[PDB]
This record gives C-alpha cells, structure tokens and sequence, in this order.
RNA sequence: GCCAGGGUGGCAGAGGGGCUUUGCGGCGGACUCUAGAUCCGCUUUACCCCGGUUCGAAUCCGGGCCCUGGC
C-alpha cells in the first residue's frame, strides 16, 4: 500500500530502526493464488528456424554481401535456360502453379441450360446476364457482397452461400488448370533473372545474398524431405573468380556458427548451370556434433554447396562476368545450432505433438479451488494452520481454539477437532506438500526418501493442511452469510487434488495425460474443523 | 612502417618535439590511387522488406507472442473446412499445385494449394495445442503467402508477407483484437488508432467481429498520396467462427490479427511502388552515391618508380605558379636521376602569345548529383564543391602522372628525350583518368552525364642522357 | 574473365557439352599464394561481456521493462539518504572523486562518489516519476558500477555491470521480485529456481524482503567447479524501505532485482576466471585457429611469369613419379621459351647410389593443435590430416616455385645455366615458405612449435641459351 | 533396387474367414478407511489406401506406402 513520504521520513529522521521494522506495513498480504509460483511473468519465444535465418542474415552482411529479394514464381523457360537439355530432369522435381477456371456459363453449358425451367426459386430481378459475364471477364473473392446484398436483396451472404449451391450445381465442376509457372526449386533459378538486370551496371565485385523460401518435390514424404525449405544463398560477381572464392566465402560464413574446420569435395552431379568441375560440396566440422545420436559422430557434416555459373547460362541472360554461388541450406544449420534430430519435429513441432510444459510451469498451474474472500477468513485459515500444525500429535479427541474474533459483524470461533480416538488430532499426511517432478504432480511429505523430488522437482509450497485450511476458511465465512451458528467441515482420505482443495485448469490436465504424466495425491489427511459462528 | 621502440624511446629523451616530428617518418607515402577517396571499406545492406519483417518479429515477441511456423502447402479441403459454404468463392483466388507425370509435357494439377493467407494454416497448427497447453495461447508467425487476386503485377503481387498472430483464451472480445493491434502497431510510430467493422464479413470470422484497423502515423501527414491525412488502413482482424474451430476441435475462441508487411515496409522506408521496393534490382532502381562514383574515378597511368612520384609531384608544383608567364617561356622543375641516368624536366607553351599553362590547369574533378564534372574552383561552382564529392584530382595532377611515367618509359627504353604534350580535354582519357566500364554503363543507365572538358594547353619535355 | 554472351550463346547451339567444357576457360588461374586457404575473408567478433549485456537488455524488454539511464556520479549524501544509519559502513566500499587544484600535484578529494550499485541512482531517477506516471512502473538499466570490495583483482574487480530493474506499484510482495527473476533468468537456460532470505539485511530494503535467487542451469551440471550441482546464486533483490523512498518522496513501494552480469556472461560462454574473460587481451589469452595459422603459411619466392608457373608446375609433375629411379639419373620436364630464349629443365641426384628425390619430396605441411608440421601423408599421421588444416603445400611444391623463379632470374640476368639444389630441410625457409613475423611471435607465445624437417635431397639444373 | 519375416485398439501383444483374446492405463460410481490399497461399471466390436476372389474380409491374391534380419 502507498504510504506517506513525510511521516515515514520525520519518524525515521529521529527514530530509524523503529521506522524500518515499520516498513512491513506497506507490503501486500497475498492470498494463496497470489504467491510464487502461482504468479508469474510471461515472455515470447523464437522459433529455431526463423532464429537461424536471422543469424544467417547478419552472418552474410558481416562479410560484405548486401540483401536482395529474388523472383520466387518463375516461368520454367528460365530453368530450361539454365540446364539447356538436362532441364526436364529438374522440372519433374518442381511444382507448377495450377488454378481454377471460371464457370463456363456459355456454349457447352448454355444450350442445354435453355431447355428447362430456367428459374423456379422466386428471385426475379431483371436478367443479370451481364453481372454474370463480368465474372467470366474479371471477378474475385470480395465481390459477392455486390450481386446479392445489392442485387437480389438479402444481406451479405445469407442466401448467396446456398443460392450458388442449390440452383447452381455448376460451380462444383471446376478443376485447377496447370500452367508454365513454377515455384523455384532452389535460389539459383531466380539469381539469373536478378543478376540479369545489374551484372554490368553496378561496380564490381558484386556481393548479394538472400535467405528465402524454395519449393521442391521429392517422394511425397514429410520425413525424406519437405515441399518447402529455406536457402540462405549468395552470389559473387567479379571479373576473375576461382573455386577458392567459393571456399573463402563458405569459410567466413560457417565460421560464425561454430564450425572450425572445412573440407570441400567435388560434387558428382556436375550440374549444367555450374561450370564443369566447380560444383563443390562443402563439409564443415562443428563441435556440437562430436558424438551424437546422429551420423555425424566425428563432428563433420556437409552443410552447403557452391560453384561458378557456366558462362553459358550467364549468356542466356547476357551476363558478361563470371559468378560464384554458395547455397547454405537453413533447416540443417538450424538443427545443429538448436540441437534437433528430426527436421519435421523441429520446424513443425506443435503438429508432431512435441509440446511440453516444465516442472515449474505445472507447479504454477496448480491453483487453490476454495479460497477465502474476507480478511478474516484469511486469518482463520492462517490460524487453523498454527493449532493444527503444532498439536499434530495429540491423542484424540480434543478441541483447540484456533481463532477468536468478529467476522462480518458476528462473533466467530472455530476449533480444530477429531472424533475417533487411539490416533492423533491430524492424520499423518497432514503436512504433505505438492511437488511437481519429472512431469508428475505429487502429494508427498519431506523425507530422506523424497529428497530427489524436493531438490530436482519444484515444490508448490502447498501442504494438504495448508490446502484444507483454506477450504474451511471459506465454509465459516459462508455461514456468516447464512447467519447459521455451527458448521463442522470434515475431510477424510485424499485420493486426488479435489480432496485437498487444489485443482488445475482442464488444459493443463489434458497436457499431463497426453504426455503420459501421472498425478499422485493420496493419503490420510483426516482433520475436521468444527466452527461456532454465532 | 615498423619502427624501433627503443630508438624512438631514447630519441624522445633529448629534444622531444624534434623526435615527435620525427614520427611523421612512419607514415606511409601514398600513390594517387591509394588515397581517399579512391580507397574505402564497404559493407552489406539489408533489404527493407526483410528488415521490416525482423522488426515485426521483435514487435510481436515484445507483446508476448511466441513464434511458430505454419503449414504452407495444403489440401484445399482445409479452405473448405473453414469457409463453410463460401469455401469455393475463395478457392478461386488460391493457387493449386500441379506436377509433371513421370513418362515411365503437361502438368497434372492436384488437390494441394499454396495458402492464400496465414489463417489457412492457423487452424491446422492450433488443432494440436488448443486444448493441451495452458491458456492464453499467444502465437504469431511472419511468413509467405500466395494470392491470385486478379493475378496482377502493378497493383499487387503473387506473394506477400503476412504478419499473423492468434490469441486462444476462454473468453475473447473484439477488444483483445483491438489491443493487440495498437501494442503491435505502436512500436512503429503509429499514434492514433481507428477501427471499422469489415463488410466482407468473411465466413470464418464470427459474424460482426471482423474489423479493419486504421492507424495514424505522423510520418505520413503531407505524403504525396491519399495517406496525407496521416491515417492508413494497416491491418485487419476478427474472431474465428465456432463453425471453423469445431471443424478442427478447437473448443475455445480465437482472435486473429493480420498485418500486411509490404505495406508497413513501405510506410517505414518510404517507397511508393511496392514492386519498386521489394524488387528494385529489376525495376531499374539502383543507385550509387556521389562519394561512390567518386571513389571509382582513378588515375590510369601512374609513376611506377619512387622518383617518378616526386617528378610529377614537382611538375605540378611549378605549374601551380608559372601557369602565368607570357608564352613562350620555359621553366625547370626536376633535377635528379632515376634507374641510372640524370634527368631534368621542362615545361613550356612552345606556341606564340598566351600564358604557359592553359586556363584549365587548375580544374578539379568532382562528382555531383550523379554527374562527373571537370570544373575550376570558382565562387560560381561552390554548391557543386559543397554538396558533391571533389575527387581531389585536378587537370595538372591528372596530367603530371602521365608525363612522370612517360619519361619513365624512355628512361627504360634507352631513349634520350620525350615531349609529352596536351591541348584540349575532350574527356577523361585526355586528363589521364578512368572509371571501370561498369560505373560507365551505370552513369548512362541512370541517365547522368560526364562533362570533363577544358583547354589544358600544357606540354612537358624531358631529356635523359 | 569477362566473356562474350553471344559467342558462348551461339557456341552452345552446335555441340552443347563441347561449349560447356569450353566454359572452364573463364575460370581464373591461381598462383600459390592466391588459392585457399592462403586467401580468405574475415569478420568482427563481439566480446562475451557485451554480448551478454545486449542479450540481457532484450531479456528485460521482453518481460515489459522499459530502458532508462541512471546517474553514475553522485554526492554521497544519497548513499546516506538511503542506508539511514548504516550509510557510513557502505561509504567505505565506495569510491570518491578527487580532482587536481588549478595552480593559478595533489588531488583534492570531493563529495562525489561513483555509484557502488544501481540502487544509488534508482531512488534519484524514480524520484521524478514515481507519482506522475501510471502504475505499474517497470524500469531497467544495464550499466557500469564501481565497488571497492577489498580493492582486489583476483577475486573481483573495480568495475562490474549491474543488470538492474525496478517495479513501482501500489501493492508489491516479495513475489513480484520472484516472478521477475524467473522470467528474466529463464530466457537464458535456467530451469529451476530457489530463493533464500539474505542475512545482510541491507537497511534500504524493507526488513526481511531482501532475497537471493538461486537458479539451476543444466549447462553447469558436471562443471569443473562447485556449480556442478547445477545451481548457482545468480541474483539478489528486495523491496525498498519506506524510510528510503520517503527520503525521495516515492509514495508507493518498489521491487528491485539486480543481476551480476560478468557472472552470467561467464556461465553462458563458459569462462572460469572473470578477468581471463572480460580482459583476455592482457591475460595472455589469445588464440588463432589451425585454419588461421594455415592461411598465414605462404610461399616466399614464386614464379613472376606466366611460363614460370607452368615450369615448377612440371618440375613437380615429374618428381611425382621419377622420385624413384636409382640415382644418378636425369630426366627432362620442361620444353619451351620464356621472355626470349628457349629453355629446358633438368632433375637429378648427382650423388651415387640412392633414389632421385629424397624420401621427403612428398611431405605436406599441415597445422594441428597449434603446431606447424611437415609430414608425409601416411596412415600413421591420419589424425593430423583429419583434424588439422593441411596447407596443401608439399616439399616438392614448396621447392619447385623456388627453382621456377630462380631460372627466371637467370633468364633476365642473361645467364646460361643455374643449378638450384636442396638437401635437408631444417625449417621453412629451406622449403621456401614463410609466416609473418607476428604469427611467429605467436606460435612461441602460445608455446606451440614448428617441426618442418626432412631430407628433400632434390636438385634442379636448367640451361637457357 | 534385391531373399525373406512383418505393418492389431491410449500402451503391450497371442490368434486370425465372418462370434471372438488378454494385461496394463484412463474414464464413472461405491468403501468404517489414519495410508498410497479395495470392488463394481466403461471405449471408437480395434487390425493403412486402391482393386481382385467370396454370401461377407481385419483374416485369401496384385499394386502403393511403413520397420527391418540382409545387398
């Protein structure tokens, strides 16, 4: 609570220590779900893929290369210009852009369309045989709220969504029509186009890079490839070039991601767009790899490719100077960096059920169901703790005054009792805490047997009694509304959280299960709380 | 050059300043093409699209949303699952994936489609976590999309960047969608916000939740467009229909805000034509600074010997004063030997009445607003000299080196005398200076011009025996 | 080299692959010191302290806290205003600012002091906003501080970096201080947290709020220290006493969390000695990779002519096969003319019984774990060749160039014959190869070693007439 | 791509022309119980896609994918 700067200052100026110990008045008395870890801050988290893409950008920029956006969708004519003959071999592993035509409301489906009851479903409205032609002319998506909500009456799409379904079975015959447009397999396809417009107008050497998407087709399998991937690519345009330049770049580039040693082999493919005997395969050794559940135990992994563009394809775009091209594949580099083994599990994790809450996050989700509402009750429970926490080994029966005060304007006095005998006031597991560990919620007592759980897991700080106390603290305040005179709340054995006042939102509950987690909250809690609210 | 600690150490004990000035000895002597600005470092430069994208990731992260990558290639059955009965209207604007049939030609379209907007993949991604993770769920993703809207190039393009995000809680107003827009949009300058319900009323958005955010950015007021009032529609958002969520088993509602990147990118870096922005390499838009054009202007033939340098260095040293004396009139500038034989340098305007050096001996080359000029430093050209990048290379300077290296060719050719002369200056070659053939095709492309003209009228005779 | 679009364009119309292979013609021919890895790009590298600092700024920003710069130089009257009666105990560990008195010698201390911790400046900064801005106020700042703790160097230093933050609300528990620690600390790997009340009970923190955060980081378990259990005290925090706030007019409480940077920096990049981290330039810690040492190993004298290259290039081409034939025995390798006169190259071991080339003609130079070795590629050295960076320069290779350039000196010296010979290899000069004098002082400093020894036993005679 | 054994419900794992395991777990209900057990009730009658044979196939034949003992 806010205090008075003056007062606290004119009192401390004379008597300090007295003002000090007084500070405690400004703190806040938090209820039960107002304490750590029941309260916390949240922060956003990046995705390994996008992360690496960023690192990758900087990396490049840090070595001279300037950023650029290349043509993604291109006419396969370009590919056939970059492979001459071996072109087809590629276009098989590429994707073509197909697209739905328009409802041919003429000729073929027109003659036989004019030999039946043109229209029965009363709609009238002058022959809009032109408002339908402007469709076979040039329409789109946001154009339906024109030939309905402004044509045959009826708001937006309340009748337009079915008028085009019942009276127009036509639409349900459209079929996407392939074309010559393609989704570039690799970056290179677009480089020729872009380098085309500037290979000789800007000063040499030219250093350009671009980390963007590319689409490929390789045995429709999420495992053995993905339809789309990222390719951190670059091009080096200069008068004189050698495969060395390809290495020098590959080095300086990888070196900013750990890799400490590189080896370059000559690629067998010997692709057409690259000069003969320049398509190199670059291998880099990175520590994080040494000895792993992978095939790169020795640390070495092939991380990129590169070569010089054949003065052939270059001419196909009238590029006079030779050009170096390195092509780091992102997804891998990301796995190595962020430690993932399965491409698909890394990039698309939510889908592969790779979600996970932490011990601490689960502990934070375990709230207290029945919790007081009046400053009094907060003390009633706080107190029920004292007497029940101390007089735990009292050969029952036996009452014990816990609280003495006025609640809501009525004399209140609650006691901690026990009915049976030959036992103790409170059961043995009265001081059992809820510790989350290895993903399972537990209701155990501190021991030399449970250590592993209190030093590795994360304790919730709530003990059965601490949980119950709050339940009782509620009942008593209830009677303070029903103006009764005697409430004796009692709890026997514990089988779950419910039998402890604790609970967790349904979603965290489902998580636990989905994750093969386990909740274990049982034990003799036994401890009734007879109240005498006059 | 590497000096000696001790030597200089002790040398400083006697007379300090005599040793201090002694320091100038370690400084390297620079040739003409070795000093600023004919030498300079370089560095990468990011693209405004991408920059804005990263700038958007942080923005999102800064308001709590964690990143995720959504499906890009999808079976249209999804668009259908979401839009309900409006699904077909949409499938029009979307692309489809077609492949070539293996000839054991003509692409065979398939059921796959490139997402027309993030929302297509959202339902798919939220399907696996919506009821397993603790609420609220705040996810976002800035990735590529594919629309066919008229299949245009001018107005819009085939692929854009969506700056999407989704909020999954038990209770959601249209307000959460309002807050998220301001928090996100404010981190870019936008000061005032206005929302208007969208007429499109897309069927995947609970009826009457779909809104359109209008933001005010002072960077716009006065703009050469209809965004002068400062406001611009910058993003849309709505709340997913239970009809669609149900289709994927999402029990709780979901707020979805979408940000049109290329637009923001434009607002930020101030481009008018998206294409001229996202794709300037093609749309002729390419620039070099005057400072850059400058650096590229270099001395062609330059003295290849230690002496050669101190030769032309003198040639000028005299013209810088005797470029007056009524011609004819001869002056001596150098006295020494190179390679093996003694040498002397002469400078005179053999011709009749006039001055020794032409009226352009003191013309400096400077680049300005894209053109390469050859002009005298007169109180008339000031602005060219105070807004451009003066090469530092003057007519006589450009000339000298030519001679100082030309006599150097006779000195090794056994010859005894050479008469290097120079009258007018039709261009640069005439002033002994060049620019890589590429900056040249550049100047022209950027329809700039080179005006290096001038009556140098200066000849140099040298005798080596 | 720049080719001709058309030429190659048409050339491809006839036989494609014949034109494709024709492409290899544009590739530049590289000299010995021009190819990898004797040529490579470089790039800046940030310091772990700073990195961590930036990494901390974002972390803070990511949990909502806005940045601010606090006063650094201050009148001790503040330390006093805050610590109440304990104020002097503190003033001990703090520094004071002293200046020189203008002689119209002996510094004159003053009342100014360099802050011992952020908190000193916090009260000052919060003084102006605590009651004017809307709550909650969340500020943070990662700046420099000055402590005198024993005035040591080993254990601690004179200046450290505090990663402070303050939370100003009407109601604050010790909990807010707990949450902020986890949110902040988690973004670095810390998984489990443990807090323990601090005994120090500093008087500026409400009695019994001052805590000490203990965080668990898997990156530690197994560490060669007492942080093996994985946990480490990583930060402290408390809630400002009304006694202190009052002194500055702050009505509402304030939570303050402090993060010891140099420590975090260490945990992250794994340094053990703070000084060896923050100040490695001094503490001898400086490294070069084998790949770097490599690049620095270059051919000293190399063929300065087009032919020269194809000469040594042949010299080796023969030794690569005739390094067997029982000596004496002579072979011819080159046939052509350079500069003006025809030339032929001879290779023979004039001496009696043995082989032509010594047993070290095929020794490649490789760098490994810091040493520069000269070794044969035998199934015995593998690991050196598969964990190090092989120069690619072999004994004969290193040699050749020497000769191919040595006959080049006779070819221009008018001479008629030269006999370049070579027996043992006591080091690199002997193999015609060098390393900048600085990498040399390096190898030694990093007490590494160079073992380039070997019986080359190969001589080359050449006759030009 | 090549010989052969196989691709069964939340998990494990026998059989297998149509009726058909079982154990573990969870789900719901009940218990005089001071300790982490007790009993009763329970799913989506589970066995990949397209064809063939049959009255009918998860159980029989071919093609497409998935794990291998192997090249």
């Amino acid at each position: 609570m806010k205090f008075d700067p003056q007062k606290y200052r004119e009192l401390a100026e004379k008597d300090f220590e007295a003002a000090w110990k007084a500070g405690k008045e400004i703190l806040a008395e938090r209820s039960p779900n107002e304490l750590y870890p029941r309260v916390g801050f949240s922060f956003g988290k990046e995705h390994p893929l996008f992360a690496t893409i960023q690192r990758l950008r900087e990396a490049y920029l840090s070595i001279g290369f300037s950023e650029v956006v290349n043509p993604l969708i291109v006419e396969d004519v370009h590919v056939k210009k970059q492979f001459g003959r071996e072109a087809l071999a590629v276009l098989d592993r590429c994707f073509y852009l197909a697209t739905l035509p328009k409802p041919n409301v003429g000729i073929s489906a027109e003659k036989i369309r004019q030999i039946e009851a043109i229209t029965k479903r009363e709609v009238d409205s002058k022959p809009l045989q032109e408002i339908f032609h402007r469709y076979k002319k040039g329409e789109i998506d946001g154009d339906d709220l024109s030939y309905l909500i402004a044509e045959v009456l009826d708001v937006d799409d309340i009748t337009a969504v079915k008028i085009l379904d019942e009276v127009f079975p036509e639409f349900k015959e459209l079929k996407p029509i392939s074309s010559t447009l393609t989704l570039r397999s690799h970056m290179t396809t677009g480089w020729f186009i872009t380098l085309s417009h500037i290979a000789d107008k800007l000063p040499l050497p030219i250093k350009l890079f671009s980390i963007d998407r590319c689409f490929r087709r390789e045995q429709g399998e999420d495992a053995t490839r993905l339809y789309t991937y990222f390719s951190a690519s670059c091009v080096l345009v200069d008068e004189e070039l050698s495969v060395d330049d390809g290495k020098a770049v590959a080095e300086a580039l990888l070196r900013q991601f750990g890799f400490e040693n590189f080896r370059f082999r000559k690629d067998e493919k010997r692709s057409k767009y690259y000069i003969p005997d320049t398509q190199t395969e670059v291998f880099a050794f990175h520590p994080k790899l040494v000895g792993s559940s992978t095939k790169y135990s020795d640390g070495w992994i092939e991380i990129a490719t590169f070569g010089i563009y054949s003065p052939t394809a270059l001419a196909e775009y009238d590029i006079p100077y030779p050009v170096m091209n390195l092509g780091l594949g992102v997804e891998r580099l990301a796995m190595i960096l962020y430690g993932y083994d399965d491409v698909r599990k890394m990039v698309y994790p939510q889908i592969h059920g790779e979600i996970k809450l932490s011990d601490l996050d689960i502990a934070r989700e375990i709230k207290v169901k029945e919790v007081p509402q009046t400053a009094v009750g907060l003390k009633i429970a706080q107190s029920i703790v004292e007497t029940a926490e101390k007089h735990a080994s009292e050969p029952s029966p036996c009452s014990f005054l816990a609280f003495e005060g006025e609640m809501m304007g009525r004399n209140v006095r609650v006691y901690v009792v026990n009915e049976n005998e030959n036992t103790k006031l409170c059961g043995p597991a009265y001081a059992n805490e809820v510790v989350v560990y290895k993903g399972d919620i537990y209701g155990i007592p501190k021991t030399k047997k449970w250590r592993s759980f209190f030093e590795e897991g994360v304790p919730t700080g709530i003990r059965y009694i601490d949980g119950f106390a709050y339940y009782a603290a509620r009942k008593v305040e209830e009677a303070a509304m029903r103006e009764q005179e005697e409430v004796k709340v009692k709890a026997r054995i514990v089988e779950n959280l419910s039998d402890i006042n604790l609970y967790i939102h349904e979603n965290v509950r489902r998580y636990i299960l989905w994750k093969k987690g386990k909740i274990d909250v049982r034990g003799p809690l036994f401890v009734t709380v007879k109240a005498e609210i006059e």
